[PDB]
């Protein structure tokens, strides 16, 4: 298996739309690494759309959760979700290729029931915009003035408009 | 045509779901029945379990509009919406059959989109729930803290007990 | 239309499942043929299985509703709701041709969701189940009791067997 | 209206599957005409492959109900119910064209849920087999058992045939 | 296999929606652990939405019937049958990243047929609500009415406020 | 025809979605209504969630196309391009039912192919929200850029805030 | 039929999409029309976003068929065949609602099967690309090297536009 | 895999619904333990709803075929076909986990087609019903009576309440 | 497996329709034959009805591309494309069983959209049906013109026709 | 595995379209490659319509990326992406055989949603197209211009046509 | 896996559906065993009903492509072109089993289009058609014009009958 194979270098490929069962792989294959060198580095190749809201996080929190210095990197495109946990690597470790687009915007989702079941529903997504909106500021230098005013829609990005407003670290050329 | 001919003697028929287009049907009978005499009562029987908010306002506020007395009778059910326009035909004259059921409760609805969106669809239906739970407590003598405490989920009563609660008036058995 | 100069004669078919808009056309008619004459009886034959509970009811209250006695004349069947219906004629005017089929049942039905919208559900079931119960036992001379342990699975009877039964009072053969 | 026109002259067709819906068509019609004169004979066509049992019964009910002869002619054919009503017509005046095939069978249904309901279908539909070989039986002169023993399996014959059977007097050619 | 990796190291993920399947997946790594050394800890990983009832009661009824302690970690999210999952954790080992997100509620369910039947399946729908509601009292400290008031609608809250909530014992921050 | 009459009587109902179909009703009927007699007010009753744009322009087109003046009343609801064609009705006479809501927002579309196909589709539809965004500025007196702001998401209004705002003239409490 | 009712003003309306049947109805108008009065005008209003070639080339010759002048008037939108018609109006007698949108294109089709097949379907459509571009110059004032150079993809105009183009000959405001 | 490991410990996991491809698969692991060594006993582990009837049979009458002592162990739990076979493990070696939910009810069933095969088929699960409550009232004390009484409509059950009825043992606290 | 024990003796089979991952297969297999040694010749089993032309221009080139002689041996059928490459075999070497039917057509393809579109593609395939008829007339000796007039519909051959066309050299028969 | 064993001499194969997970494929065997020695040229075979745009533009990252030098082979097609990604091979080592066909083009895709989605996304759009003509013409020593007119509609090549146009190196043959 | 140990022993099973997939698994097990041992025999073990003509051809011309007798068992059933292949084994060695059933029959299929290409597939079925009649009357010892007029309709043989019909020449009871 030739991501058996790269896993083996230290190197984890997110491919895709993000959801439990992909996000679990993500997490237990971090886990792997931090249980077989806690000292190492991580290397988190990015290539995602995005995807449900807690999957990343569960796969944000576990970047941090573990020893090991999670360096990202952005090959392709890293849109919401994709972009929010690119943004997360270790500061200094974030990188990109040269074409990659980098896209930021606000939650998705929907509810259906009674009034009293939507405004939960509303709120609890809400909720999670504060929380990654705040989290994107922390992460980028940017304020969440800035940041609120930005993901109200899509903001799509190149690389080098990327590392300019704080979401990586370095373009590799 | 049967019901063309209980129109002739003021009888209007609301049964079944509630849309525009049964709702633009019933404002028309009773805008056209005030043509024909805008003073005798008219009699709107009904057996609905609501539908569209907004149709059944129609209905409501047309109630209102024209000079006629719009007597309601409760024929089988009135639930929701069908609860709603029940409990609002002319003081004294709001009836159903003993053997009707009436069902209050809170405004069903939904929302997709972004957070803003879901946002924006939860107020507003929150807004009508609000609405409503004022005019059902100005109909029924209830306190609106009471009829949002009662249809925080759906409410079931016989004509005897709708009757004590005060969305009807006389139980003709 | 075959039915509209019946309707003359003071004749309603009640034919096939019920439902909301079928139990409309029946009330309907019977409105009309109380607008017609107080005091001329109504010939109600009845041939269904059944249906949805509160069109039933919206039928039979608006039999007792009316002046005109509603003889019901069971061609074919009247099973669950539709042999409640037979049940529900002026007495000592109930009737079945000698081949017809009579079954009483207990209310049938649904319920999704949370636990405290099923109960609030199965409740509103049980009180149908209760109140329809009882009105047979009128109806027949039955006890509560002995309504409701023939009940409890469908029951299926001949005319002749309705007739001892006390659904009906006479088998017109 | 061709049908109508025909109806004019105490001609019913009764073709195609039967169910309620057409059951209820050509009682309708029984009715109608027994009401413009209940002196005069009545031609029942039937082009019919059969049906819902309860559904037929009603009709053969009705045609013995009313007071005019219900003559009964055969054409194209006569299956199942169809055959049964056939033989049900005015003893004499029960007639069939040269070409057509009767044909006779035992009931056919369905049973689904708990063994206590599944019993319960299987002994009503086994009742309804037992009346319609019997009534099969005193129309043609055949004995229950013969009856009973040739409607095990479908059993086709023609006119000719069907006549000796007993289930036609005549065969109009 | 990833997985079978962790599974070394004595980790074990419960990811996405609940079911028999995943259940019995879960029950036999926890067996298996028990043989490999029944006194060392276990780290069952959270995230998932929920699932089954009796299926999420198998996992919790197994964690308990082993030696072995199971700690919990919420990674993402523990919904519905995950946070009462997540809570019935080793007192003193239930933790939750930073950024995970609780959810606790009342179960769901289904019910068709009879009205004795929606009865029976209303009350063991309301039973399994009283159970765990029960167990969410005793895993948290809270009490059995506030549990109910809580959990009647969605609720809602971060790994802080579960932990103040008493769900969980620490964040692993 | 109910809707005959009131058309007898200069009364115009659009209830519902809007398209081709319904548009070429009511320009039909604005046009007759405009031979009938040039000089009668037009009553032009609106309960209506919006629909295909074009469809829409063409109303309100005829409306100013037309001799008479025509009036608007809001019933139910007028949302999208019903509160559009709402405010676009004779000055002094834009009205609506005390319980009406009304909501403006900016156009929905979508597109397909290659980049210049889309680019051309997205300029016509940035061409159609300006030109009615400053019609509705036009209006209701904001100025331009006010509405572009509040129309960017759904903004909904009660009657009363939509006479302030200017969409209607008054409200026929 | 409101319809019938303009027909009687020598008014016809095309609404929507173009094919066979919208197409033969059309004619028939214009075929009635002329048999109705050779010497009155006739005013086409056309609300369309096209449909099948030949269908619009079935009236936009009947137009030149009869004798009267044919007048067409664009409301909501000419797109298409709807504009190719359109601009085919009597010399001096086209013209356009204030806000209707006019867009002209080439023609869209599809071919499938052998080689030959799809070349023999490509030369056909390639006809008539070029025929209607000849017609559509002759129309405008256009040449026809601008008419392709300009429909070679979605071209939308205003109404304003759409006089300055040569399509239509006056803007009725 | 997991569950293989578990196999040569003699823990087989009954798991889900039941049919023939998964009977045969709990059929072969018995033998194999059998084959294996015919004295030590197997722990069979049981959490589903139940299924096809000849199916939990063939489990049944194996687990008495073979010399090993089958115990049974209701985990999450045992309802319909799984509550048999829990209560047919070997005497004084049923268990079940504390919040596992056990339920016996009667066969479930259907058939198509003519009265004398719905009746073979009535008959054939009539006996079945016979069959296994008997059994069921071995296994557990309950005289047939009351459990044909009891089984009749589905009979939930907590860990204690089945141990008093005598369906399991032990229950493992 | 059975493929791969053929392959070792340099046998490849192409069997069923050709599109780009059964290509991919074929010069995987034959680049990987290349390796094993350049010199060694290849048989390719033929049994197909054609596919994706630039599928099989992708194995054609891959054929002549090697080193090693690909002969090619007809087995079941070698239709459209299939029949192409079965002649795209080293001359000498071009094989077919006794039984086995050759036909060669023109390409077969698909368009829909603007005209202009449709040209294009309408273009690109006779491009390649002349590339393909040209490579046909080079690979039997035919010339261009018979070429052309035979393919234009299918053409079907035996065996013997084949060779007797030039598309193969012998018949092992 | 055929194709781990062309990898092993250090082959990729991209056939067929491109999405993200054929795309992360792709790139893990270049890092592979890269790891299993960063010296030997690495030979990319291509056969593909294209694909997703970004999954595309990951490729060509991380072709540019690593190390060893690789060349592309277009085989049977590359097209639209799969021309782009061609070109972009090691300067000097881009391959075609003989037969293979290259064609060029504009990025296609989709919006849906508000005017203000849909802009942004026609931007965006807009936006990556003159990125890949800008990248066309610096692989292909065209010029901008030239690459932007010849793109505008699907640019079908030859290899030779293709070498010409500067998109490859040379034609192997 | 099992159907390859009996490969072991040159036992070859054809069951089932022929096609393209099958007949191609059966060739390579074919010429796999002569590469094994071109001098032994080969079991043909033949329960088909029949398939695609093409492919069974390919099988037919294998069996005696290769060296060693392929010797041909029928079991279950060899109809259509399943007897076909029965009947093309080893003169000498064809078998059957005692209650094993044999058909024969004409080819079957379809064609679409224009009149000229039906005409060309009806004229090439005609001719598999007229092939597989004089090999199956070689392989039997018939006459082709008794082969045609047993064909020409379905024809059914138990294993005596094929034996005395010419198809398989022993029958081993």
């Amino acid at each position: 298996d030739i991501y058996s194979r790269l896993l083996k270098d230290r190197i984890v490929l997110l491919s895709g739309e993000i959801n439990d069962s992909v996000a679990s792989s993500i997490v237990a294959q971090l886990l792997f690494l931090e249980a077989e060198d806690p000292e190492k580095d991580i290397g988190l190749y990015i290539n995602s759309p995005g995807g449900v809201i807690t999957s990343g996080l569960s796969i944000y929190d576990t970047m941090n959760f573990i020893r090991p210095d999670v360096s990202t990197i952005c090959i392709g495109q890293a849109a919401s979700m994709g972009a929010f946990l690119l943004s997360c690597g270790a500061k200094g470790k974030r990188f990109s290729l040269p074409h990659s687009r980098i896209m930021i915007h606000q939650p998705l989702g929907g509810a259906q029931g009674q009034a009293s079941d939507i405004e939960i529903i509303s709120n609890e997504i809400l909720r999670l915009k504060g929380l990654m909106n705040s989290i994107l500021a922390q992460n980028s230098g940017q304020s969440l003035e800035q940041i609120a005013k930005d993901t109200d829609r899509d903001f799509y990005m190149s690389a080098k408009e990327a590392k300019e407003y704080g979401l990586i670290d370095k373009v590799l050329q």
